[PDB]
């Protein structure tokens, strides 16, 4: 098994994606940093072995994972049939929803998504995201203004360029660091997982007790409310 391959070399190889704000990135000078790290650092502890981020490609972070590049994907992966079968994913750790990030200003006057399916309403999204997907078929009417990353829509409606923005539950719940506010939409949410290979019951049962018990105790709560306030 991987996991008896772990406890021989020592250290916990976690393949990510070190550019998806908040769960992985760098910070001010090379070192990594986010709440998958985190809890990547969490289950190394369970382990009790050393950290080693493997940063992959986002296309290319499964092959990797399948050709042994590392042991483990922690990178804010959402669970897709399309994955399952390649890789067997663990229970969820964290549920990303569709969310809209707005100004202080309009926390009034409005109500849900139809409230921004007005030609005059300008919203913008992060390309190639299911946010970009949600604001297709949810708020077809209005603007569709699209970027390389979030910060830069996040600068757009901050500016004023932009009525609003659509993007994951966990980002808008970062980006509230507090000037603009938060609405939720209600109808559906994504899970997330962590990703290992095929035919490992050993590492997925150890990594769904781990994260049971970080649950049962009360540490990923913490760690929960650290990053998503």
């Amino acid at each position: 098994s991987t996991l008896d391959e772990i406890m021989k070399r020592g250290t916990l190889r976690v393949g990510t994606d070190a550019d998806y704000k908040p769960f992985s990135f760098k910070d001010k000078n090379g070192q990594y940093t986010g709440f998958d790290i985190d809890l990547a650092k969490a289950l190394a502890k369970e382990l009790g072995v050393k950290v080693e981020f493997v940063p992959t490609t986002w296309d290319g972070i499964i092959p990797a994972l399948q050709t042994g590049k590392f042991d483990i994907v922690m990178s804010g992966m959402t669970i897709t049939p399309e994955r399952k079968k390649k890789v067997d994913f663990s229970d969820p750790y964290m549920t990303a929803g569709q969310t809209i990030l707005v100004k202080k200003d309009n926390a009034d006057k409005i109500k849900s998504f139809e409230d921004l399916n007005k030609p005059d309403v300008k919203v913008a999204v992060q390309l190639g995201t299911t946010s970009e997907q949600a604001a297709k078929e949810f708020l077809p009417k209005a603007k569709i203004r699209t970027f390389e990353n979030n910060a830069e829509a996040f600068q757009e409606v901050v500016s004023g360029r932009a009525d609003a923005m659509v993007t994951d539950s966990p980002v808008a719940a970062y980006y509230a660091k507090l000037a603009v506010v938060v609405v939720d939409e209600p109808f559906t949410h994504e899970p997330l997982g962590f990703a290992i290979r095929k035919g490992d019951p050993e590492l997925l049962n150890w990594v769904n007790n781990w994260l049971k018990q970080m649950k049962k105790d009360g540490t990923y709560d913490k760690l929960y409310e650290k990053w998503f306030k």
